């Protein structure tokens, strides 16, 4: 004979138990990714923000300390404010290497905030939860059910031939 | 036994993808810091032919562009601290150890991608590379 001895139904019924299951484990992954992305350009833009912002007040304080001096506990107070700001500072600056591989001119270039601060930080929280209330999430069930769906896809409108 | 191959396959492109990702991380470093300290010596030079012109005195243009110069010498340290403090590396030695395959932005985007690829993979066993070479 020039045909198979195996039924295609089998593997269909193997495999269409498979696709609705990863069909919604893909759901909520893309969910979870559309909302990451979204989370992700909130916070580049608040960063970007609050570099300008802060590196903007440090550098005015450093300029009035050192106005000062060229002219004692209430200097030493600005001091260590002056220093904690520069903490701060070169955090948020190795923040935006490390987490987005952005310069800040890139940074600011593609995200700048479109509410106030304060408004964008609320964002943040609100996308934080929803993510958070979306559980475990399996991320590599995207590219299964791909697999499993179009095989299945394959396997089912040729079956005749099969 | 099957199981376990498929958690050491798993471990062993995990490691391959932080490697690529590293690599592409640290050349984008090195790349980013050039170009920001060329752009640095630019305005630097173009803010004292602006004192040289006369009457900038006072003037919020020239004022913003100091303001943005030493933000530019903030961000050059804090990169600079960034390859010290991450991989004990001087700038040097990340733009000779790593060099770009792409042009920067095409990078920056499969920066993101490997990231992601690498989260995809869920949680990473490492161990799982030594027992199934134990089974062996």
């Amino acid at each position: 004979g020039s045909g198979m001895l195996n039924r295609v139904e089998d593997i269909l019924h193997e495999l269409e138990g498979q696709v609705e299951p990863l069909k919604i484990q893909a759901s909520i992954a893309k969910d979870y990714l559309e909302k990451k992305k979204e989370l992700e350009h909130v916070e580049i833009a608040l960063t970007a923000y609050d570099i300008e912002e802060l590196h903007g007040k440090w550098s005015t304080l450093k300029e009035k300390v050192q106005m000062a001096k060229e002219s004692s506990t209430l200097l030493k107070d600005e001091e260590v404010k002056l220093g904690r700001m520069e903490v701060e500072l070169d955090n948020l600056l190795q923040y935006l290497r490390e987490e987005y591989s952005l310069s800040f001119e890139g940074a600011k270039e593609k995200y700048q905030l479109e509410t106030d601060p304060e408004e964008a930080r609320k964002r943040v929280k609100l996308i934080k939860l929803a993510i958070e209330e979306l559980g475990t999430v399996n991320l590599g069930s995207i590219d299964e059910f791909e697999r499993v769906n179009e095989r299945y896809k394959f396997l089912s409108e040729q079956k005749e031939d099969l």
